[PDB]
């Protein structure tokens, strides 16, 4: 059931903020170990004095990589007169956040067909304001309200990147290319599921994607068109396994981001290409899961995919699950930087066309439970 | 003229500490772009809950990345009860030194033969004591006195990496190597050359290893036999481009290191192995000299490689130097992060030899004359 209730016109997930100390050099890591290529700066070579800003980009995917500079350089700014090429910036929101958090997302934002309307039918809903409405070069409109913990959801709006961005010179610009091509989900985690729920679904109009005893309890909220899906994780206290949201939500120092999960138009090329990466720059992945897994999933997405594929995803320790309408292959990266916070999800869709559906397949959530009982069964 | 007046016995360059807010994607970004192994680390897989430290190594030279967790990982502990496996570690300290400088050095870290005596006679002769000296687990004694800025000259001694650290796992441990071997020299840049002379030349009795209007003035700290190598940068103010010194301390917020220079057995495979990686998330380098400068070296080190390996020079953009007694191959890379600071430099020394002696053919301060002499020669 899709009631399609948003309250303005939202279209697709636009880019996904990084804060952090240094973004040069989470840039180049995350750059060469998700082959994304290096497409837009704004910086001191671009006559930015306020922050160091640079973009990765993998088809619709782009990821924004940001750090202050010494405040010093901007002294004699104001916001009017300022150099920042994004005005929401802010030196001490921004050293408060990293060393709050360390390295992880500041904004998810979503393109929208009006960032000001966006903003403003947003706070009359019950957003907390974070950033008002700026329109930047008559161009673009930029807004921010607070999504959780210290995470902005953020509008951009185009009446036709940001401007003052500078694409990049084809000679520092490499092709990079492991077959990632947008965002799938952006998932958060809290430390109460309800009232997260009711303040974000109350401020977008954003609806409950229906789904279908192990770490979580877990609720999805979606667009109009289901393409904007933002999940929603608290922990389950009192088992005998520690919640990985709880150990989240200690190292994080609160509410946060938890994953990114983003879409390959061949997820065996990505997983391949991303692993051989792993020890020299790259990102490593969770443990692979036992053969029981791979000796069982014949049984359950043996029509979907043949047996050459299914041994295909045994070496890359790739996950399958199954919805009703469609089937997803998925695998997950340890943490992205030092604390055991952020991480990433390399998914795939395949069933649900009509173009594909938002969500075709699900979450994984199944998978839990097969993981599981497929532990116990290689066990004995 | 070497009067050989170390106030305490010193032996080699140990290995260099940098203080970050992710350790974890500096330390891979790092590894990737030089070439280096992972080869220790202690954090919260080792049971040190305060701060996150990777180590790298190539040859004998060693990188530590270090980043804070969380403090309230550790509210708990006191002193006495730390986990942190280096006992001079501060939360505060580190977090105030990422965001008042950026990405950078915060240790220069020498082995001596006793790092009390080294600390003890150091303070009496005018360090200003930055941690004292702590007995790690009855095998290595460390110790720190202030050097310049927020950097500090670390003495590290063994009775026979560290305590507490942990050998890494083959699986996670790819054998890099692009031929660098060991820390030739590491350079300070301060306000005033004259006072930061006679402070360090005063606490360790390191005598003024011997030389032969762009930029700076500069002077070389020296060890006994002249393996531990501090030069040290002041501006010249009043000129018409400004100093890349001044420039340094604006963007860095005052004294600090510079530079770091890496000896390679063969720098045209470094260089050839680093050019590779450098739009893949590895180092960009200066831009190259003009031909000219080609075009003139066989006139000054024809002698010393052939008309082979000076075109060799050519594409690499290697710069050549020369003293009387040896000559010197060199290049410098783009700045390691966001701000216009830490650079590092790739250096092989041929000549002096006994082994070969420290410093042989010195710094390259004759390619400062000899770059804008190519560049006036190229132009016309
Ligand atoms: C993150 C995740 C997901 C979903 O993506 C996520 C949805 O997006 C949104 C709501 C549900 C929520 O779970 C699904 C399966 C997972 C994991 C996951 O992190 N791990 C690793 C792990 C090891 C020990 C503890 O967790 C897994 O094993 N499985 C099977
Ligand atoms: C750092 C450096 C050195 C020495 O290593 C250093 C010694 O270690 C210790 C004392 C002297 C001191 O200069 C030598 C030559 C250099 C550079 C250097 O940074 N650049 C780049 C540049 C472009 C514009 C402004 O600087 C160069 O061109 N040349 C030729
Ligand atoms: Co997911
Ligand atoms: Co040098």
């Amino acid at each position: 059931k899709n009631p399609k209730s948003d309250k303005f016109k939202v279209k697709r997930f636009h880019h996904i903020e990084f804060w952090c100390g240094d973004a040069t050099n989470v840039a180049r890591r995350f750059s060469w170990g998700l082959g994304m290529r290096f497409s837009a700066k704004s910086d001191l070579s671009t006559g930015n004095m306020v922050h160091a800003s640079y973009l990765l980009t993998s088809g619709d995917l782009r990821f924004l990589f940001t750090a202050p500079y010494s405040p010093s350089l901007s002294a004699g700014e104001i916001k009017p007169t300022t150099t920042a090429s994004i005005p929401s910036f802010d030196h001490g929101s921004c050293r408060s956040f990293f060393s709050s958090h360390g390295l992880g997302v500041r904004a998810v934002a979503i393109e929208v067909e009006d960032a000001e309307s966006a903003f403003s039918i947003s706070v009359a809903n019950g957003a907390i304001p974070s950033s008002p409405p700026i329109v930047l070069n008559e161009a673009v409109t930029i807004a921010e309200v607070k999504l959780y913990g210290d995470v902005v959801l953020r509008y951009v709006s185009y009446k036709a990147f940001l401007p003052g961005f500078e694409r990049v010179e084809d000679a520092s610009s490499f092709p990079l290319d492991y077959g990632i091509r947008r965002l799938d989900h952006a998932v958060g985690n809290v430390p109460e599921l309800g009232p997260a729920l009711t303040y974000v679904a109350g401020f977008t109009g954003f609806h409950q994607f229906a789904e279908f005893e192990s770490g979580l309890n877990s609720a999805v909220l979606a667009s109009n068109d289901e393409m904007v899906l933002l999940p929603i994780n608290e922990p389950v206290h009192g088992t005998k396994r520690k919640s990985q949201i709880q150990t989240y939500l200690e190292h994080n120092e609160g509410a946060g981001l938890q994953h990114l999960a983003l879409m390959s138009e061949d997820i065996f090329r990505t997983l391949r290409e991303m692993r051989k990466r792993s020890s020299i720059g790259g990102f490593d992945f969770m443990p692979s899961p036992p053969p029981t897994y791979y000796q069982n999933l014949k049984k359950r997405v043996g029509d979907v995919l043949s047996d050459d594929q299914i041994k295909e995803c045994e070496e890359l320790g790739i996950l399958v699950d199954r919805d009703d309408q469609g089937t997803l292959l998925q695998i997950f990266t340890k943490p992205l930087g030092d604390r055991p916070t952020i991480f990433i999800e390399i998914i795939q869709r395949v069933g649900c066309m009509m173009y594909q559906s938002g969500g075709c397949g699900g979450f994984g959530k199944g998978n839990f439970s097969e993981l599981f009982i497929s532990i116990e069964e290689y066990e004995k």
